[PDB]
C-alpha cells in the first residue's frame, strides 16, 4: 500500500530518529549525565545573559523554541 | 560567567541545532516540498495501518511524540 514517496519519507525520517539515538549516548559519554539532567541544565543555562553573549544565534532559537511550547 | 561545562554544553547543542537546519534543507531538495507540508504527510502517514506494520518502533515513537505534543 505504501507509495514510493511514502516509503522514502519513512526511510529518510528514520535516519533522523537514529540521530536522536546517538545524541542520548553522546550526552551520557561526553558529560557523564542522564539525557534528562542535560536538558535541565540546558534549560537553566539558556536564560542566563552570559549564555546569550557566548552564542547569540543558538540561544535565541532555543529561547524561541521554549516560548512556543508554553504560550 | 560561563563555566567550562556550560560552554561545552552550548557548543555540543550548537551541532545538533545545525543538524535540524540541514534536515529542513534536505526536505526541500529531496522531496521538493515545504517543511510544513512534509510533517503533514508524515503525520497523516502514521495513522495508516500499513505504516505501523512496516516499522513498529519508528511510528510508535512518532505516534508517541505527537500524542505528547497534544495532551497538554
Amino acid at each position: 500500500g505504501l507509495t514510493r514517496r511514502e516509503h522514502d519519507i519513512l526511510a529518510f525520517e528514520r535516519q533522523w530518529w537514529k540521530f536522536a539515538g546517538v545524541k542520548e549516548e553522546a550526552i551520557k559519554e561526553l558529560f557523564s549525565m542522564s539525557a534528562t539532567r542535560y536538558y535541565q541544565v540546558l534549560n537553566a543555562l539558556v536564560d542566563r545573559p552570559e549564555a546569550l553573549a557566548a552564542d547569540p544565534m543558538l540561544v535565541k532559537r532555543l529561547r524561541r523554541l521554549r516560548a512556543s511550547r508554553q504560550k
